[PDB]
């Protein structure tokens, strides 16, 4: 099973859906489709990757840098996040951590 994943940076021009397997983080799937993504540690453990979902649920649990305030508000390690629904992430939000 797949599901469509979403994935929003306009200043990139970007804005586009893809089929991520349930199995396959949404960082590997965009950039396996010829996505650019930022990323650094690809391990969860920094905010390289940020970014916010607005639509659907990921199971992100392999993530370590995000505290419950910041899942709470929708934000997303993609480096490590399984998508669970069909969703939306606005990518690149690491400097709306600040
Ligand atoms: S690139 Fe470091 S947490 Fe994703």
């Amino acid at each position: 099973p797949s599901f469509k994943v979403t994935l929003i940076n306009e200043t990139e021009g970007l804005n586009t859906t893809i089929e991520v397997p349930d199995d396959e983080y949404i960082l590997d799937a965009a950039e396996e489709q010829g996505i650019d993504l930022p990323y650094s540690c690809r391990a969860g453990a920094c905010s390289t990757c940020a970014g916010k979902i607005t639509a659907g649920t990921v199971d992100q649990s392999d993530q370590s840098f995000l505290d419950d305030d910041q899942i709470q508000a929708g934000y997303v390690l993609t480096c490590v996040a399984y998508p669970t629904s069909d969703c939306t992430i606005l990518t690149h939000q690491e400097e709306d951590l600040y």
